[PDB]
């Protein structure tokens, strides 16, 4: 079940988020989905939220969007959507990665 694409994470507390810097090698996969939402407000939403006096604000749109849009994603797949193929999806030809 772990080896079968990328098992899809369910929280088991709370939809929560939290925003951070991640490096190319921390994230598992890219994934097909494309959700239209707008990074600057969310960056406008996280670094103003995160005040700690100020990190109780009514949530943004973008935010709550994102974050309810990523659980639905996760239950939305079974076991985790296709990926965009490195072959397949991204229109290559090498033999050794098809093999």
């Amino acid at each position: 079940d772990d080896l079968v694409g990328f098992k899809l994470f369910l929280p088991e507390g709370p939809c929560d988020h939290t925003v951070v810097k991640l490096q190319p090698g921390d994230m598992a996969a890219i994934t097909t989905k494309v959700l239209r939402v707008n990074g600057e407000k969310i960056l406008e939403d996280f670094s103003k939220r995160q005040q700690p006096k100020f990190k109780k604000d009514p949530p943004l749109a973008a935010v709550t969007t994102a974050v309810q849009e990523l659980l639905r994603l996760a239950q939305a797949h079974p076991a985790g959507p296709p990926t965009l193929d490195p072959v397949n999806d991204l229109q290559l030809k090498d033999m050794s990665v098809v093999e």
